[PDB]
Order: structure tokens, then sequence, then C-alpha cells
């Protein structure tokens, strides 16, 4: 797919910027700021549909957007077998959705 | 010679959007993984810089960003006196590229 791959003769390939995909609070903010617990979402798929960890997050914001929550705490995570388990609740922090621009 | 009118495409609309809410990658995708440890980033905050956590996550992906870390993992964002110190690390895919194709 596209042209121009770059081989790894390049001993030094730095890429800067290029949108980051960063959001998420741990178990110290939960119990500090005290946010609103939303439910629970859980990755449960066969195998091959996650094919790097960025294809994880994108299923996990996917079951996020769909709640309509702003974080997921994720609680646990395996391989069950031929399928993978992810198990995130999620919470939003004091409101439903900051940032009042992201409506699709 | 042979005159065939044909081959009609109506194609139309391709919104590339996508722009969800909640993301960011837990202990478990990093240990299982294995994500390019791209850093740690320390939010050191003076009196009531910082209102709501999502401020916190505000300053999180400012500082990520300028690293090259596509998610950060909180491992301990809580009080210090009068300062507020929020420790991250920052990680990125295990592959170092993106969603998108070719920049530099």
């Amino acid at each position: 797919m596209k042209k121009r791959i770059i081989a790894a003769a390049l001993l030094a390939t730095v890429a800067s910027f290029s949108t980051l995909a960063a959001e998420q609070v741990s178990k110290q903010e939960i119990s500090h700021f005290k946010l609103v617990k939303v439910g629970t979402i859980n990755v449960s798929q066969s195998g091959g549909q996650i094919s790097s960890p960025s294809d994880l997050r994108e299923k996990l914001s996917e079951l996020a957007d769909a709640k309509g929550g702003k974080y997921y705490h994720i609680i646990a995570a395996r391989e069950h077998g031929p399928n993978f388990e992810a198990v995130a609740e999620v919470y939003n922090d004091a409101t439903k959705l900051e940032h009042h621009h992201h409506h699709h």
C-alpha cells in the first residue's frame, strides 16, 4: 500500500508529533478526584481482530464512544484462547464529556 | 469501433473523522505487546493550576506529543504539599509508525 517505504538502512529514524492519542486516568485520579463511573466495556473478539496494540485501543475508544465516557480503566487483559479479552470500566470527568467539539 | 456507453460511478462523500474519546494504553498492553518506552514525563504543578482531571489530561497530552509518544501511562498522580506531582511514563506503538504513510 502506497509507495516509498524506507528500509531499516537509516540508523536514525525520528518522528515528532504524529498526532498522539493519549487520554485515560489511573487508579489514583479516580480515587482522588472522584470521577463519574459510567459502566463497563470489554473486548472479546476472535484473535486476528487485533493486529497490533494500535488496533486494540481503536476498539476500546470505539466502545467508549458508544458508551459516552471520557476514560476507561483497564482491569483485565488476557488471551482466553482463540479469543482476546480486555476488560475496562468506563469513567467520565465530572460531567458528560469534556471538550464540547467531538460530536459526530 | 464497438461503441458501448458504459461505466457510471456516483461515488460521493468520504469523511475521515474517527475522532473519538478515551484512549491510552495500560500496564498489561505495555508488558504484553512490548511497547516502545519513549521516556517518562513528570507533571509538576504548584498551587491551583490544575482544577480538574481534564486539565491534567490536557498537560499529559501536551508533554507526550513533544516527547514522541502516542500514549502515556500514569503510575502516580498525587499531591505533594502545595505542589501537585503527576508521574506518567510515555509509550509508543511497537512499530514506530502511525496510521498515516510518509511525512518525512
